[PDB]
């Protein structure tokens, strides 16, 4: 028998009510830009599909960040424009500025707002309890926006959260991998980075939907409340649920294969074993103390449960105790 069907509890139908050529990127014809406007500074960094520099618009003197692409489907660069345009002014949702190409190379370039940010390996361990709830109030808002406009971003992580802490401002980031939510869609389980992958992208489960964004937001959380990162270290795919298991313990893991008779991959049999749920204050120590409070454990608590349709939504969790303080200082 095959895998029991699932429908985001959320936001199921805004694309069904949407005009097609709001989320029928395919058809999307890109419009661009001149590359003359921009002229390259120096290089921020290399990926698998691109390389990110800063540059100068000789337009109006603005700083830019520019990612220049490395062979794409054309598909998928149009779907990356389509939800970047189709998200523009929404709350710390990175703003594309421009899409150029270069005339002989024919390689796509895109021009985003530059937001001075500081690498989380040095500002997260100096972060306070109040800055770890307010940055990610500020993360919520980017994703319920992205999440009631019918997309997953599907690649939540640090890398991915742009701060300029001087002026408290954040951005969500690097839209490369984010959907349009379909109920019914089945979807690539070979999404985000090892150590934010949701449990049913490692069981294999292909109709999942926004809830997958917040699994990553609660790795992000146990990661900056804990100070420990990653928070689940996994060797491999296969390990990630292992690591996964021995804290959340196996038998919510089968109450959730049972639930949506999922096919678990056979290797998985003699890895999982048999583990307890543990109480998040095995990970609280001295160093980390001052960052875990009760509302931050209940919060990390309802953000990574097993089964997807029991998590918190990006709404749910703006409602939460933890950030009674944020909404407060926010009015
Ligand atoms: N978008 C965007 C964006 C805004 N600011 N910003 C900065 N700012 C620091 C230099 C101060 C760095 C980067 C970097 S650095 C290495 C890779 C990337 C990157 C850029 C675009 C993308 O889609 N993924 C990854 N991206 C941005």
């Amino acid at each position: 028998s095959g895998p029991v069907p699932s429908r985001a509890r959320v936001y199921t139908d805004v694309n069904t009510h949407r005009p097609r050529e709001y989320w029928d990127y395919e058809s999307h014809v890109v419009e661009w830009g001149n590359q003359d406007d921009y002229q390259l500074v120096r290089k921020l960094g290399r990926g698998k599909y691109s390389e990110v520099f800063e540059a100068i618009n000789i337009t109006n003197n603005e700083k830019v960040v520019v990612k220049i692409l490395k062979p794409v489907k054309k598909k998928k660069i149009k779907r990356e424009i389509k939800i970047l345009e189709n998200l523009r002014g929404g709350p710390n949702i990175i703003t594309l500025a421009d899409i150029v190409k270069d005339p002989v190379s024919r390689t796509p370039a895109l021009v985003f707002e530059h937001v001075n940010n500081t690498d989380f390996k040095q500002l997260y361990q100096t972060l306070t309890d109040y800055d770890i709830r307010f940055y990610m109030y500020e993360i919520l808002k980017a994703l319920d926006y992205c999440h009631s406009m019918g997309i997953m971003h599907r690649d939540v992580k640090p890398h991915n959260v742009m701060i300029d802490h001087e002026h408290r401002k954040l951005r969500l980031i690097d839209w490369g991998l984010a959907e349009f939510y379909h109920p019914g869609q089945e979807y690539n389980v070979r999404v985000a980075s090892r150590y934010f992958k949701g449990p049913e992208l490692l069981v294999d489960y292909q109709m999942y939907d926004y809830s997958l964004d917040m699994w990553s937001l609660g790795c992000m959380l146990a990661s900056m409340i804990f100070r420990k990162e990653p928070f689940f270290h996994g060797h491999d795919n296969y390990d990630q649920l292992v690591r996964i298991a021995k804290v959340l313990g196996t038998e919510d893991l089968y109450d959730y294969i049972d639930k949506y008779n999922i096919e678990l991959d056979p290797r998985f049999n003699d890895i999982l074993g048999r583990h307890s749920r543990k109480r998040w204050e095995r990970f609280v120590h001295s160093e980390n103390q001052h960052l875990v409070s009760p509302e931050a454990l209940d919060f990390l608590d309802k953000l990574l449960r097993y089964d997807h349709q029991s998590r918190l939504t990006a709404r749910e969790a703006m409602e939460h105790p933890y950030f009674y303080t944020v909404v407060k200082d926010q009015a």
